[PDB]
């Protein structure tokens, strides 16, 4: 329960990695139709890749660079790729953004 609503679920440059000690990758990402699309530039003409968050998972990682500003994209239980967010606040967003992506929301009403 925070932030208004004006734009896509989440969109911002992040750093992809296959784990620690691995080289980061500056790429653009977006969340649409509950799918994690890949990009290169904000003003891109087409997504580099597209991967649905159906069955996937997310979790916070200790990491060395950050303490709680970087997460990992789990898939079936195994880490698919790493992701670093600007600040902690952001991370949480991406996290919940990735968490609420695989799920469909809790039971209400």
């Amino acid at each position: 329960g925070s932030s208004g609503s004006s734009g896509s679920t989440m969109s911002g440059y992040l750093y992809r990695s296959k784990g620690s000690k691995k080289p980061w990758k500056h790429l653009w990402f977006v969340i649409k139709n509950k799918v994690l699309y890949t990009y290169a530039a904000s003003e891109d003409v087409a997504a580099l890749e597209s991967q649905p968050l159906l069955g996937f998972t997310v979790t916070l990682v200790k990491d060395e660079n950050s303490e709680s500003k970087v997460f990992q994209l789990l898939h079936k239980g195994m880490v698919f790729y790493v992701f670093k967010a600007d600040d902690a606040h952001s991370t949480q967003r991406w996290i919940d953004a990735f968490q609420e992506g695989t799920v469909s929301g809790p039971s209400s009403g």
